[PDB]
């Protein structure tokens, strides 16, 4: 059908059909007469999986023979989404599978919709890990992702009476055809116990044992025949565990709970014992696997030449003391040699500066759960502080600030400080964020060891986020500049020579229009809701958080509503305002924001004077598969965090690649996006980081904005008096009180500039030709935001390995 | 190699090899260079499974089209053992698979040993269910086994310091290639709640819901291309279950515990709420499935013409009130019509008369868990007792005895009485047991409804228990009389014409000798123990229970030891005495018996004066796969329960088929075995049922036997004084005290006759020719004990269906 989806050769189509029928009969044990669409999805998934297998075996064989440096990417989260289509794209099988299924009387698009998301992350951090795995495979790196196979991923969100309800995401109910259990490589993980000191060093004894069973998932590179591995650990009780009899067997659940559920917090630290168990579980199993692989090739001097460990935030930070434990207690290396090896092996990526997101574990938890690790942490701290004292003699306050051990009512370990001490490289995830790290929270560490600190601006994979989700746009691009851009996204710059080409302008606008119609129909079918597809699609999708300022968007929506009601017979550019995202279950204010958004919709969408000039839709259950649908349909991307708070963002980049314009603050990667595209092709507004700092020094007083801006006062009076909640007039008083008296994110301070900037958006949308030309300028300069670029930088500047675009033999 | 294992044609061998390599590569994702023997086992299992699939689909299709009467066999236990070899035997693939694997450089016997037993039962009751499934498929019946897929089956037994230790049987750890999950046919099961009475009948409301997910396992018939289904239910929480957030997800375990573990009691009732949940779970899910299948063909008058439900003891007895609940509350049938349908549909098999084994559930448990069922039970009882009062007017004591509701400190429901009331047929499992039912515990019911009471003597499948475990014996039989006996075991009578044939005598003895050498080598390899394979192999394997009288065997072993020590230079026939079996974890006396057996071994096996004339071995972890090894090697089968206590026995029959002679009491099926073979060809001893009754009327006084039999007094003094436990002289005082003062099973009363009978065994063993002739007479008359005979009787006399030996097309 379309070129970028590959060839549908007669031999290949015939073979796919044979194998589909083979799997339906033998694997699924169904005949066509009772097969459901789910059976057909599974038969197709098994058919496509068979094509991965040979490449997977050959790739892993190739690494055993060549013995390259291995990259281990450790994360508590891998937000993978669906696998079927991505696998077909990466193996060039999409058109052949389409044809094969078409000839069997089936619609492949319908079958794709049956697959569950692998929702093993919360948002951006977990999705970054997934994009990175795709880029590492595409760049031929001998890379392994290591994590936890949660039985329950991020909860499914239902909206009932305008409120978020949570349901368990039982993603494994029907089976997962992509994984392979490897019960043969099961490893023990120790907890509790105590330390005894012999003449032959320390011994960690009387421990409870939980088994870590690995499940392997293939990670195909883009058309290079490389298939890497994502290894996820599941918790199993040993068979003598607790061994009246019946109760002992039922109590195996206590051990197996470690891998049961993903903690559903985004940018928030919850210091619970179960979470600490999860962190150690992943680290201890992974490190044993790493060392096993290293020994199958005494001399740990070469360990950093053969192994890189990348810590995805501090969540796997126990890798540092665990590596020391193994090297010192088990392999009998002297402390200094072990520390040298550890530092050269480990690197740390920071993803946030919000204080409530930083992991600070109570000493009493570590003392009970991991007594040997606590001793090792204390020794690291004493040796580290001795270096600080030698470099900055007499600076006693610096010793207190830099300590791994925080004093207070409860003594805590600062895991970020541990990661900096024990890593040869520390990076932020966008230029402004990496600068903030050096100037504020890690300033002291930067002064001691400036060479450690780097930037690696985030990216997204153009396979999933262009080719897979927006084939129409991929194709019209490919017609002009060929297919090479899919693995070399900088080639999109060539599109700048088509900015005045009438046919290209028309095609870009046509693809957007098609995507909007398709999404408007999706909404009607699955959610009984009717939207005008000629309206500007104004989209804010991301987790619900005060710092992301969904509330600022709400204030603009109410402003538009009030302006319409004031002058109903004036023309306004029609908008469909779509907001979606999950709130963490314990985050009360985030749950109230969801309720406000639905309550605004309840008023706006049923006011006959508004008509179809303004609609407000809350998009339920925002997740990777919904992102793939809504992002290609968007006109305007809302990226409106308070300057200094969004470390990078990656949704921002997805929208840029897919032909939306951006309204945003100079925060995270928005700064670099604006720089690449030109500030004239971006809708920038609001306080810069420096302006936020100036306000904080003077003191933020929200009342000043309320007193000076009549349109804002009207909105607050509407919220307070029960206009958006007639039956419960005080329902939103917590929101009003926060905005007026303890708003950490200065919503009112950016309100006037935001509304004015939104008026400029509407003015440009009225001139479709100029809107579309600006879009071309954004798509054309989005190349920097490929995760292939990001990963090549990690590879060269941190891991010390050279990427490769060369194909393994088929 | 041997004829009964089928053809190894070049085409078939080539195809099996191709498919083996296909599964190793694609299914297991291994290459030969890292494959372990476990990988090879799985590749073979998947290869053999592929041959079942077409037949399974066609069989189930055939039943949908023909719509025969369906037989539903409901059991809490299915003791299946291993599947690989049985599948090969039933599909005539054994020699081809042997050849295929041989050409790949692998030993198929070694691969078979890797498979885990499916240990989803305790002993005889669960194993009977498994034999029955094999016979139902072999006889072409449209039969379904329904049960629970326990995550943990019967515990693995380890012996430490002579004591039983229990370990969880994590049988699913490496996967089960035989099952197919069917998450699409998941059904809800209700618990707790309350009953409200509308004008439109009763409604069971406010219930907790647990989901029942089915897993299907194929059950191949013997060379007839029939493949029936065993459907096992697994418990799943619904996704809104308990829905802070983390705890709600972890608490899903409370619902899922229902299918977690098999209760490990044999012939003992433990009235725990979890067990009641298991019983209702299996019944409620199964009955919905039955009704669904019936409707896919208003008129419940035809229900008993299309459906038979066989209750395997009272464990699934809630089927009776559940069927009434569905018919009356949901389908709106009048009570009398529903009861007619229920009675005509259900039949009940009793497997024990021991009072501590009978299920008597406290009313307070049923009231809380199953309030509607309790109401229905009360209504059944009132209507039933009205019939009793009309038939036997004024007999008030009979009303009390026959009531379903037992009065007392705690009110209980007698589930056996419920089953009799609600079934059209009630059977025992051997002639003497069925007579005991009519004369003693069910006498009142027999007088009311004599037509209900039947006998169906138990049997064993000759596929598993001859062809599979003893190919050498199967072959030498087949050389004389052909292969037809494998599905028509009565043809073994033809062997009586070879009782004086010198070559047949030699071959029978040769096969036994080979089996003994093979078992003696197995013992050495796996358990570091050295036995004389020229000794008489004296074997007692079965669950440890006071009624089975392992203690009587112990008394004989000590008697032999003491006789040797008294006259060391006299010849005695050498014996290896082997005792094995599991004790229920809470059954203290059974655990003490195990310790006594090992303690006797500790003395006897290390006494240099004994030499290799007497060895006592405790066979660890007795289970189906160990039975398949030890039974073909046995010379003497110990079946020595107190008369009136072993309802049938089935181990007894396994030994008879495999060329052991039997020493036993006139109990259970031993009576019928002796009748078939001739009493002259059986070593019968001890009290008959009538003699036990006479002793009970006079009063059993164990002291009388102690005072009169010096050899017995010596043994008791050795036990009491610490001869078998020097470091803990009082270790066995509980055993001595029980034997002397509260022995319900009259061990001392059969001691003298048992020892004298054992002397006759030894005398015959000295004349190998006459021993072997007696063996031929036993094997030749074992035909009655085929489960094919048993199932044909159930089919004709209870279910109203005709068996068939006709083949479905291949
Ligand atoms: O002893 C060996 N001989 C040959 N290949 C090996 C051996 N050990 C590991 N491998 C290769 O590496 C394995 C990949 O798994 P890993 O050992 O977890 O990296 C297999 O797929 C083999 O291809
Ligand atoms: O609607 C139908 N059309 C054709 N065959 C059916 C239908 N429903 C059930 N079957 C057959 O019976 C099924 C066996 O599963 P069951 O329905 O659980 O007995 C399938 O394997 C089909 O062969
Ligand atoms: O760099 C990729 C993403 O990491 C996100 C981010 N997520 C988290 C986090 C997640 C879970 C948790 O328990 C604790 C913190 N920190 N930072 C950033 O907010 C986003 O700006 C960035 O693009
Ligand atoms: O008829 C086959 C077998 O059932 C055995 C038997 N097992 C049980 C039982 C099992 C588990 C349980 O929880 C409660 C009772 N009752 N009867 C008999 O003892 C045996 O003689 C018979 O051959
Ligand atoms: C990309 C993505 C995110 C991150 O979006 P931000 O706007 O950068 O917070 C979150 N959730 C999902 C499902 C995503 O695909
Ligand atoms: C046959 C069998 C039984 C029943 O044996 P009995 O001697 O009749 O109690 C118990 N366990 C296993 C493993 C069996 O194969």
């Amino acid at each position: 059908q379309i070129s970028v989806r590959g060839l549908a050769g007669v031999e290949n189509v015939t073979e796919l059909k044979k194998n589909f029928n083979r799997h339906l009969h033998f694997t699924l044990v169904k005949d066509r007469n009772v097969a459901t669409p789910r059976d057909y999805y599974f038969a197709l998934a098994h058919t496509v999986r068979d094509h991965l297998v040979g490449r997977w075996i050959r790739t892993q064989q190739h690494y055993y023979e060549k013995d390259p440096k291995r990259i281990y990417y450790l994360s508590l989260e891998f937000y993978m989404g669906r696998t079927l289509q991505n696998t077909m794209v990466n193996l060039a099988l999409e058109n052949a599978c389409d044809e094969a299924t078409y000839q069997l009387g089936l619609d492949m698009e319908e079958l794709e919709e049956i697959e569950e998301d692998a929702g093993l992350g919360n948002g951006g951090l977990g999705r970054l890990a997934a994009c990175f795995l795709d880029s590492m495979a595409t760049l031929g790196l001998a890379a392994y992702g290591y994590g936890i196979r949660y039985e329950f991923g991020i909860f499914n969100q239902k909206i009932c009476g305008g409120w978020q309800m949570e349901e368990a995401d039982d993603w494994l109910r029907y089976g997962n055809p992509w994984e392979k259990a490897r019960p043969e490589f099961t490893l023990p993980v120790h907890f509790y116990g105590r330390v005894e000191h012999t003449s032959q060093g320390a011994k960690w004894v009387d421990t409870q044992v939980v088994l870590a069973m690995p499940y392997d998932t293939p990670v195909p590179g883009y058309r290079n025949n490389v298939v890497n591995t994502m290894r996820l650990w599941s918790a199993k009780a040993p068979n003598d565990f607790n061994l009246g009899y019946i109760q002992a067997v039922l109590d195996r659940n206590l051990a197996e709970n470690i891998s049961r559920v993903l903690y559903p917090n985004d940018n928030f630290f919850e210091g619970k014992e179960l979470r600490l168990k999860q962190e150690y579980f992943v680290v201890a199993a992974t490190l044993q696997d790493i060392i096993r692989r290293f020994k199958s090739s005494t001399n740990f001097d070469a360990f950093p030449d053969k192994v890189a460990i990348q810590l995805n935030d501090t969540h796997p930070s126990l890798a540092i003391p665990e590596l020391m434990r193994v090297l010192v207690d088990l392999e009998r290396l002297d402390w200094d040699k072990a520390w040298e090896v550890t530092v050269k092996t480990c690197a740390y990526t920071n993803h946030t500066v919000l204080p409530e997101a930083l992991e600070r574990w109570p000493v009493h938890l570590l003392e009970t759960l991991l007594p040997r690790h606590l001793q090792i942490i204390y020794e690291i701290n004493q040796r580290f502080l001795n270096r600080v004292a030698a470099a900055f003699p007499g600076d006693v306050d610096r010793l207190r600030r830099m300590s791994l051990v925080e004093e207070g009512a409860v003594k805590r370990i600062n895991m970020a400080h541990l990661c900096i001490a024990g890593s040869h490289a520390v990076n932020g995830v966008a230029r402004i964020h990496s600068e903030i790290l050096k100037k504020t929270i890690f300033k002291d560490f930067y002064e001691l060891e400036p060479h450690k600190f780097q930037n690696k601006t985030n990216g997204i994979t153009p396979r999933r986020w262009l080719v897979l989700c927006n084939p129409g746009l991929a194709e019209i691009i490919a017609e002009r500049i060929g297919e090479e851009y899919i693995s070399d996204l900088d080639q999109l710059r060539k599109l700048l020579s088509y900015v005045d080409d009438e046919a290209f302008i028309r095609d870009v606008a046509k693809v957007k229009q098609e995507n909007k119609l398709k999404f408007a129909a999706y909404l009607e079918r699955e959610y009984k809701v009717h939207i005008n597809p000629n309206s500007l699609f104004d989209v804010q999708v991301k987790r619900i958080h005060e710092y992301k300022r969904q509330l600022l968007n709400c204030l603009h929506v109410i402003t538009l509503y009030n302006r319409i009601k004031k002058e109903p017979n004036k023309f306004v550019v029609p908008r469909t305002v779509m907001i979606g995202g999950k709130a963490a279950p314990g985050y009360h204010m985030a749950k109230m924001i969801i309720k406000l958004i639905t309550a605004i919709g309840d008023v706006v969408n049923h006011d006959p004077v508004v008509g179809d000039r303004l609609r407000v839709i809350f998009l339920e259950n925002y997740r990777v598969s919904l992102a793939e649908k809504v992002i290609p349909a968007a006109d305007l991307s809302e990226q409106i965090s308070t300057a200094g708070t969004e470390a990078s963002g990656t949704g921002n980049m997805k929208f840029m690649l897919n032909g939306a314009l951006t309204i945003g603050t100079m925060d995270g990667a928005n700064v670099e996006m604006a720089e690449e595209a030109g500030e004239e092709n971006f809708f920038i507004f609001g306080m810069r980081v420096e302006d936020v700092d100036r306000l904080d020094q003077r003191g933020y007083n929200a009342q000043e904005y309320y007193d000076r801006i009549p349109e804002l006062r009207q909105i607050i009076e509407q919220l307070s008096s029960g206009f958006f909640s007639p039956k419960q007039p005080d329902l939103f008083k917590d929101i009003v009180n926060m905005l007026m008296h303890h708003d950490r994110f200065k919503v009112f301070a950016d309100y006037e500039e935001y509304v004015k900037c939104q008026e400029r958006v509407s003015a440009l949308y009225k001139n479709p030709r100029e809107w579309t030309r600006m879009v071309i300028r954004n798509i054309a300069t989005s190349g920097k935001f490929s995760s292939d670029r990001t990963i090549a930088q990690y590879a060269r500047e941190i891991w010390g390995v050279e990427p490769s675009r060369q194909r393994l033999p088929a």
